[PDB]
């Protein structure tokens, strides 16, 4: 069966933990316990095809960027994650994707732009502002609650069908 490596990357906070955790196991964690990294796998029909998620669940404590090289090695699709309540978290993005354009050396990287937390009112990133971000880059947007689970399998099988046309 097809195996796809997906890594979840992102600022610190904006809920890759919690997003990656709804989709595996199925519940919201309230808490907030920094990640340093974590492995998980879930075996998923994708439009009749058997095939083995193997997600990384990366730290967005900059503490850590040092990690960054191996993980953008080994990775076959990104999952570039923002809070729609934290600018920076917007901001930031361009650095994730500018690192592993390098270390990919391509322009064509499987990616998803995530805009996290839409269940929250205080918005500070609009939809439009990330679609054309997402544009720019030649990759689909969603936003997710991880809290309600909108957009959460969406977001990842989305990804995985990013994967199949490259
Ligand atoms: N309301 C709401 N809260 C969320 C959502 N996603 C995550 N959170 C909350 O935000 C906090 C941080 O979430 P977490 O998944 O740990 O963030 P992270 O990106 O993995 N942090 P790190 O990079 O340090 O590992 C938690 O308190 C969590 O419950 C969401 O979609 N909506
Ligand atoms: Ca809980
Ligand atoms: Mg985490
Ligand atoms: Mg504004
Ligand atoms: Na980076």
């Amino acid at each position: 069966m097809t195996e796809y490596k997906l890594v979840v990357v992102g600022a610190g906070g904006v809920g890759k933990s919690a997003l990656t955790i709804q989709l595996i196991q199925n519940h919201f964690v309230d808490e907030y316990d920094p990640t340093i990294e974590d492995s998980y796998r879930k075996q998923v029909v994708i439009d009749g095809e058997t095939c083995l998620l193997d997600i990384l669940d990366t730290a967005g404590q900059e503490e850590y960027s040092a990690m960054r090289d191996q993980y953008m090695r080994t990775g076959e699709g990104f999952l570039c994650v923002f809070a729609i309540n934290n600018t920076k978290s917007f901001e930031d993005i361009h650095q994730y994707r500018e690192q592993i354009k390098r270390v990919k050396d391509s322009d064509d990287v499987p990616m998803v732009l995530v805009g996290n937390k839409c269940d929250l009112a205080a918005r500070t990133v609009e939809s439009r502002q990330a679609q054309d971000l997402a544009r720019s880059y030649g990759i689909p947007y969603i936003e997710t609650s991880a809290k309600t689970r909108q957009g959460v399998e969406d977001a990842f099988y989305t990804l995985v069908r990013e994967i199949r046309q490259h």
